[PDB]
């Protein structure tokens, strides 16, 4: 209500900061990184990139990320507060399930999942004592049976704990509507939720539409642009064809429609990546050699010479991750 | 060479006595006992009913188990180690991949695979030291383009280090002509590789042919029935209703046949099972209230019921896991 937790521990709302409500360590798959660091190199290694990454963000202002890793995407908390404490960087971790589940989540019923996400906030993750401070969900197309149970059972931990949900889905598809649809069925306040990748499109009256329902709305992909590998194979299936300007531009149409409370701003970005192709981290690492500081570093002037004032963008960078992270169950 | 790896450290294979090849503490996922071992009611009670089961093995014979869970059977060989350290049974962890890889595995190269199968057998599991002493492979009838990735990584370890390969199939579907033309393709010995789950048909063509070019046959799952549990759609899914005396009965037809050397023998039982529907575990249990001890108690007596010779049980159960468990290059 008034306390958010993170790998080392509960903060004041106040403590947070600037925040990035949508990052990784690393992405991977559940296990992989205990059974096989030399993927990543080492271990060490991978904890190493990530306390520079997240010092070069800290030094651009960051002092906050929401690591919005779950299970299956190998999720390691004890690296996250190892790395976390090193960098002094308050990390939040996540619990929910993204799109690789293994056979033991994908068999369980709705009511199971809810008790596996709620044992990730309300106990821990694995013997760690680390809370979950927020639940992360994603879909494709017009979600499947199991993503739907899913969706329920993130928003019955929700209701349970006050802890937000954050979506990933196909903005192409306008996906954020039929998952609204759902938590709106499990009578979960829009405040709660935050649906993401939502600047993978560029069709605003869709954005609007939701934030004016009290979503928030998720432009968390800006650096995913790329722009001139179109001779790469799977880097343009993972970035993208338009300008981060482009993207970056949607975040100043919202506020001028007065949703500026609405939105939540990050890179999605990440130190190591198993569940991609070989080699994608130095193809992204190359796109965007600022990393997790390209929001503070480009996104951020960019906003403000075209018009947006500091107390603007002070807001959607501290006050609205606040507001979204403190546990609450009142709208 | 003459020693294999276990989950308490190498042995000699005169240690390893009457071996179940084929068998798992907990049917998994990577990372999920360790991420929601509730599931399982605690870690500890799930190590108790392990503990319990494999000194009852023991009581009835058994001294060593080949635990054929991989990485994405959620094989934590830290639980291995304690529960066979308690029991005081052997236990060979396996690498490999099995039908549930996550992209971080189903993404790679055979040459990525290989080097993951090596480090698991060569260096150990995780941080813990403890090195793998078989590779498991499973493939879908028709084999995929990554399972058969899979099934090259492996050979390719195996002709490495010497430790064998064994497989599930669909027996239904003679899943093991594919997999053979593919390690023999990597020039693996047929003698290096087991063709498991063979007790799931009683096409005895199929058998016999693999079995006389020196393939090892794994007939593995005796006590797996649902012949009472019609009504039960997930357990008769799983267990089939084929009776355990008609899967018992292949033992004996290879016997029969003069391919003694090439049969092993199992119970493939688990003490917990997640990646499955629900309470399978307790259905599973009622069927089975032997478990792992099925084999000595049941499935022996039976077979010398039938007339076969003590030796040639002996043979079965003790020198021919002891003949592919031991590396051999
Ligand atoms: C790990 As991702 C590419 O869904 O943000
Ligand atoms: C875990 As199994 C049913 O493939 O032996
Ligand atoms: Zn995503
Ligand atoms: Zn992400
Ligand atoms: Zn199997
Ligand atoms: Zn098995």
């Amino acid at each position: 209500g008034d306390r958010i937790n993170t790998v080392r521990g509960p903060i004041t709302i106040s403590e947070a900061g600037f925040t990035l409500t949508h990052e990784h360590i690393c992405g991977s798959s559940a296990g992989f990184l205990r059974a096989w660091p030399e993927f990543f190199g080492s271990r060490k290694a991978l904890a190493e990139k990530a306390v520079r990454g997240l010092r070069r963000a800290r030094a651009a202002g960051v002092r906050t990320i929401v690591d919005v890793s779950t299970f299956d995407l190998g999720r390691d908390v004890s690296l996250l507060a190892e790395v976390s404490r090193a960098a002094d960087v308050h990390i939040v971790a996540a619990t929910g399930l993204w799109l690789d589940p293994p056979l033991s989540m994908r068999l369980r019923s709705v009511e199971e999942l809810t008790q596996f996400f709620l044992r990730e906030i309300q106990y821990g993750i694995e013997d760690t004592g680390i809370r979950a401070g927020i639940i992360k969900v994603a879909t494709t197309g017009k979600v499947t049976p199991f993503q739907e149970l899913v969706l329920r059972a993130a928003a019955r931990a929700s209701l349970a704990t006050g802890v937000p949900v954050t979506t990933h889905t196909a903005a192409s598809q306008r996906g954020g509507e039929q998952q609204a649809a759902i938590f709106e069925s499990e009578g979960l306040s829009p405040s709660r939720v935050c649906i993401g990748h939502s600047d993978d499109t560029d069709d605003l009256s869709y954005l609007t539409a939701l934030a004016a329902r009290g979503y928030l709305i998720g432009l968390d992909r800006i650096p995913h642009s790329a722009i001139g590998l179109e001779d790469n194979a799977s880097a343009s299936a993972l970035l993208g064809i338009r300008s981060w300007q482009t993207r970056a531009l949607l975040i100043k149409a919202l506020i001028d429609q007065g949703y500026m409370k609405q939105i939540l701003v990050s890179n999605d970005w990440l130190f190591g990546f198993s569940s991609y192709v070989t080699n994608i981290m130095d193809v992204m690492d190359s796109v965007n050699p600022d990393g997790m500081a390209f929001i503070p570093l480009r996104v951020i002037p960019f906003l403000r010479e075209k018009g947006i004032p500091q107390e603007t963008l002070a807001g959607i960078t501290v006050t609205n991750p606040a507001r979204f992270l403190s546990p609450t169950l009142r709208a």
